[PDB]
């Protein structure tokens, strides 16, 4: 919590540095101008096992993952450039049609109307990062804005605060944010502990079609898969062979 609390000052220092420049009045108005954003909650009920690929040229990275089948587009901040990644997401957005995800430490407001006027349709709160009343507040905003949120969770208790807090769309993140433990049966344990009507996304630790089918089987909706597509020499047919993970070998055709 502790060393988390210190990264979380840096991006909360950006943020009003931000503000600064471009107000809360501005960026509210900018998200409300902004595209319509998709429901993500249709998206991630298609048929088949989803599979969100992510971004961390970015737009022909997202286009790739899209010709391959992709169901939605990650796309991780990068705090160290950050008008750099906002023209970033902005290229992703304008090139493809599938949702998208904004990956940031999503804490404060702004950020939520900031990722809107961005075009996120859908945008990643962390349970362990944010006090109850704090998860409370920002899932709200971003439902209202017409955004999904991706609640992210590790932890049976995460899972708990999660559903307390009204989340509808619940990803189990196998990695520990800190210590960066991969611990593939995280989402298998906590899937149980999930009402039906809430969607289940299984995140990180893909190594190939038997891991992703491993999380569909244990109840995953879908599956975000980063390093393997990130370093793929061919993101696009890497998509499309976690794509058909359940399909292949195709059954014959008479």
């Amino acid at each position: 919590a502790t060393v988390l609390d210190s990264i979380l000052e840096g991006v909360r220092a950006d943020v009003a540095a931000r503000e600064a420049s471009v107000s809360l009045s501005e960026i509210k108005a900018a998200a409300a101008a902004a595209p319509p954003p998709l429901d993500v909650m249709a998206a991630l009920r298609e048929p088949g096992i989803g599979v969100i690929a992510e971004v961390k040229d970015p737009a022909k990275l997202a286009q790739a993952y899209q010709d391959g089948g992709a169901r939605i587009v990650s796309v991780v901040t990068e705090q160290r450039r950050f008008q750099g990644s906002l023209d970033d997401l902005d290229a992703v957005r304008a090139s493809v049609s599938i949702p998208v995800l904004r990956k940031d430490f999503v804490v404060q407001p702004y950020q939520i109307h900031e990722a809107r006027a961005h075009g996120a349709d859908m945008l990643l709160l962390i349970v362990a990062a944010l006090e109850q009343s704090v998860l409370v507040s920002m899932l709200d905003r971003t439902e209202s804005l017409g955004m999904t949120a991706l609640v992210e969770v590790h932890t049976e208790q995460e899972a708990d605060r999660a559903l307390k807090a009204g989340a509808k769309v619940i990803g189990v993140n196998a990695r520990d944010l800190m210590t960066l433990d991969v611990d593939r049966d995280c989402f298998a344990r906590i899937a149980p502990g999930l009402p039906s009507s809430v969607i289940r996304i299984a995140e990180s630790g893909v190594r190939g079609t038997a891991d992703l089918l491993a999380y569909a089987g244990a109840g995953a909706d879908a599956v975000l898969v980063g390093e393997g597509l990130v370093t793929s020499g061919d993101p696009r047919a890497a998509v499309a062979d976690l794509v058909t993970a359940g399909t292949h070998p195709s059954c014959p055709k008479p």
